[PDB]
């Protein structure tokens, strides 16, 4: 039920996604331990996702956010890293797999930055890195995250570590802005799998300096 469709590399769309790709790239301060040591990607291929039904469920919730939020649904596209990603294109976002060991309680997360996102692309924290030479900081095997699009709609705004199972009354999601001593990077957190999908597939390496 779900067909990819390769963009290609002249196209705007492809160039645009590759744009936002590697101008996010940060330096975090574990020192490129879960997501490796890396200062620009190496894009193999950008794919759209394409499934009607998973669209027409974030339609539908876009419209109900939109009506509860002054005729503004607030979509941005924003990064996602996960080692479930082709469940993820074939069935949409869940929230029954939120990360439960998030800062902001069990959402889906979701960084604009691509390297934050690329710190859960082989799991939580890295996890133990490719399936073929258990590396994390691997330049060889294809890596791959997601170009989602988010509804966020009346966004709330906490900066400490405040859990919870779901959005804030008369809200939608959950934003965790960088402080000092805190959150070097901003993050976004939604607990409803129908404000995200997962537009652009993004199959990339990581280059060593
Ligand atoms: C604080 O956590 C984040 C912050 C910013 C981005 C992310 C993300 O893209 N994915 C996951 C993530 C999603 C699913 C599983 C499973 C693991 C991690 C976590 C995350
Ligand atoms: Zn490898």
């Amino acid at each position: 039920g779900t067909i990819l469709l390769d963009l290609a590399p002249e196209d705007k769309e492809y160039q645009s996604v590759e744009e936002e790709m590697q101008s996010t790239i940060r330096e975090h301060r574990d020192g490129g331990n879960a997501g490796g040591i890396f200062n620009r990607y190496n894009v193999i291929r950008i794919q759209k996702v394409v499934n009607k039904k998973l669209r027409e469920r974030f339609c539908h919730r876009q419209k109900e956010v939109s009506e509860e939020n002054h005729n503004h649904h607030n979509e941005r596209m924003l990064f996602h890293g996960s080692p479930f990603i082709n469940a993820i294109i074939h069935k949409g976002f869940d929230e029954r797999h939120a990360y439960i060991g998030g800062m902001f309680g069990a959402g889906i997360y979701f960084a604009e930055n691509s390297s934050k996102s690329n710190q859960y692309v082989y799991g939580i924290g890295g996890g133990t890195g490719c399936p073929t030479h258990k590396d994390r900081s691997c330049y060889i095997c294809h890596r791959q995250m997601l170009f989602c699009r988010v509804t966020l709609g009346k966004s709330f705004l906490q900066f400490s570590t405040i859990k919870m199972a779901h959005a804030p009354p008369g809200h939608h999601s959950v934003i965790g802005r960088p402080s000092v001593n805190g959150l070097a990077y901003a993050e976004y957190v939604i607990y409803r799998g129908e404000q995200a999908y997962p537009e652009y597939l993004i199959t990339y390496q990581i280059m060593k300096p």
